[PDB]
């Protein structure tokens, strides 16, 4: 397994495409440990057109979204390495999400990178937990607990 | 008691594609709200969640009860009034207690049930479930803050 | 009942022209009920109009056609995806519709239709479309049933 | 009363916008009478991603409502006459649908013109019928009834 | 052939929504030239931003059709209208040289691209030409690309 | 007139808007000689659905594009300051465009920067020409000729 991943290997591994993949690359990546990866953040994006028109803030529930994608594709990496075959037969879904607080606006311009450590693992439930950050700063903090099922 | 989606636009900054709220059903200031949106195919989310297996993203369920929950803590404090509505902003500090038990596809309509917990101030904290009809889809509890716009 | 996943599988209309989101009834030949929830969130209503959102009268008819369509396919073939796959529709006249009620974001756009006529592949159906229990447009038309080449 | 209108002078009179607004230039106009007008089809219109995919079939539905707007400029400008001011306060409304049949299926690359003939107008109540022509020939046939009234 | 309608443009070029800007090719010489168009309307997505109340068609997608429509004379010239050979190559466009904007295109525009191979040498192509509305020269420019495989 | 503007301030100064806004921030700016601006690149933009499935890569043209509006806000900047309200009464038409090579493929999850210079400059009439990078690296060249025009 490695620790650097681009939208072209992101694609093969998340079942998320347009407009709801939210995330374009990984750059770290420990099996059962953790995941840094991030998402640009454009003016060119739909989402924007509405929330809000002549202010762009890119929506917290997204940031929180980018965050358990990012945990996903840790969660199946850390099972399957990878493994586009099998990934197209397994779905994540989100069971939970607590303690989630947004500490700063994310608009457009930023980069914002994603950090989800794994907090508890079990077969295809996993519970991870991190923060969102723009340059340096938290910018959203979240856990999660999701579950690896099957697509069919 | 019950606003239309027009009445919506004039309280809620959000616009296409991110405004989740279609209709109030009902509304006693400072206890509770019941509002509702519809799920349908022809949602561009769907394109992406995900192809060939339509299914409305847990996040925008919880994206749709805050916006709810705002629209129940401005109303409450300045009721319909479009003007003011214009000068405050409902931004979310946190969400917690969140729990999936459904999934929500075309053809659902989703109504959002939230109560205020608390407040205090400009701190509204407000709690509940979505429903689809009559089951409990999901669960969270969000705090928010109203503050000037700008 | 059959769901957007099984409609998907026999209409071969797509986003965002895909009108029908559930069929609740299904009689052979005879007639079928459906509907299509309408949102805010539908690309439509940002030029229908803005700042006032009406669903297009012309998309009420194109989401009876879609459902009489479902009942031609399934009164023809059955439910097979297979042979679904290879057909497209083409519309071929529209009378007698009369718009009485807007349709707007929060309603549940009912499809009621029934067979008026039917040879081959041209079907002729005529019905109503309904928000809660009341009548807001009626149409007749006949659509043909094609191989996508 | 110009004779000849294009995109901007369509935009200050119907109140239609995109992704509904489906004319785009006006050749003749004859007040209370006539008008014809056509709206180009390209393959970059989103309604073709899901009409149908891999065979690009202009709707007919939305050759009717082409019919329809032409019409609607064609009612306004017969009532106040170009005026913008007036015409930005106004909607229009499909009332009733008639007789159309539909002989050529109109695909990427075609100029859809509409050629629509007042039947018969009282107020703010217009009938139009005419054709949609692709190169000479007639692609469609309709008979439409719409309403012209001030938004509240 | 010498007519291509969209059906076939789309098995030869891999560009798709809302990137593929050529609707019909009305002539095609094997290694001279080639003429096509693509036709401009309001409903176009493009327009939202570019500029709103004054429609106007990006210059340098004038240029993307340009070199779409050189691809295709490439290509056609090389293996002729074959689907299954065209899912395997690419052409990388390298340079764009010389280009000049002398009319505004707008909706109800028929935009046609006139291109002829100017110099052929390997997997290089040379190409240039205009593109024209109603018989009048709207844009002018000069591309180099690379054929390669996919 | 500062040297840094965030998409607040480029919304109030260029006219272009979704999905034709492909610049995010501005970074340096030299009033009448130079200017760096940066566009975030992600997945999640329109764009890529059509270039191209399964592979997405940042169309060159856009590129240029993005090179065109960071000069347009230099020059606009240059002869009125930040004004929104006189730039509200404007819009850049592309004159003519050279030069231009491709070097290197954009892609999601990179930060597209713009380096201008003004070579040339009367009146409405500006000529930039510069690169385009991405870490550090020459993804791409050119030379181009706008105008600043009341929009009438
Ligand atoms: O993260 C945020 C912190 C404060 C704030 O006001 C805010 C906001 O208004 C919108 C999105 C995020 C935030
Ligand atoms: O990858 C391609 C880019 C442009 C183009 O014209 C093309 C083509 O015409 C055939 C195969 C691939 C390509
Ligand atoms: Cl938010
Ligand atoms: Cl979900
Ligand atoms: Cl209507
Ligand atoms: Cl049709
Ligand atoms: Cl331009
Ligand atoms: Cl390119």
């Amino acid at each position: 397994l490695q620790s650097q991943f681009f939208i072209e290997h992101i694609l093969q591994i998340l079942p998320h495409r347009y407009p709801m993949l939210l995330v374009d690359r990984i750059t770290e990546l420990q099996a059962n440990q953790k995941i840094v990866a991030y998402k640009n953040i454009t003016f060119n994006e739909d989402v924007f057109n509405g929330h809000f028109p002549n202010k762009p803030i890119f929506p917290g529930v997204l940031i929180v979204e980018g965050m358990a994608q990012s945990g996903g594709f840790l969660a199946f990496t850390s099972l399957w390495g990878f493994d586009p075959e099998i990934a197209k037969t397994k779905i994540v879904y989100f069971m939970t999400i607590d303690k989630v607080k947004f500490r700063i606006p994310v608009t457009p311009g930023d980069r914002l990178e994603y950090h989800l450590e794994v907090l508890k693992h079990k077969g295809m439930i996993w519970q991870v937990g991190g923060t969102a950050q723009v340059d340096g700063k938290v910018v959203a903090e979240a856990e999660l607990k999701a579950m690896i099922a099957e697509r069919e």
